[PDB]
């Protein structure tokens, strides 16, 4: 298992070296979205939390298709604000409840080191 702590200050640098396979080795869920909310990456830990099969969600829009409970000012709103601002680094609790047992989680969104890509890190609370 890759040794990286949720919420680590330089997490974006560390994950820039990881391929989809090493990303599956994290202790928390990790989703990479492009500026429009499309899923580029989605690790195994996230699949365990959301129950969705990784390879099947990639390419799908996170706010419209996959996680509609996140289509709100509290989640999607902070994301859209961050993309347009070109900066994003926020953490908060949220409850995941679309087609799944209501699950409380800690979310951490942060701009990737890459160009137009952003990270959503998820862990159980
Ligand atoms: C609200 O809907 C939050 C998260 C979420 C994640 C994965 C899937 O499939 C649905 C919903």
């Amino acid at each position: 298992m890759e040794h990286v702590a949720f919420g680590s200050e330089d997490i974006e640098n560390t994950l820039a070296k990881m391929d989809d396979g090493q990303l599956d080795g994290l202790a928390f869920g990790a989703i990479q979205l492009d500026g429009d909310g499309n899923i580029l990456q989605y690790n195994a830990a996230e699949g365990d939390i959301t129950g969705r099969d990784p390879k099947q969600v990639i390419g799908k829009n996170f706010f419209k298709d996959v996680a509609p409970c996140t289509d709100s000012p509290e989640f999607y709103g902070k994301f859209k604000e961050g993309v347009a601002s070109g900066n994003l680094n926020t953490m908060f609790e949220y409850t995941f409840d679309y087609q799944m047992t209501p699950t409380k989680v800690k979310v951490h969104m942060k701009k990737a080191l890459s160009g137009d890509s952003y990270w959503v890190f998820v862990k159980r609370v």
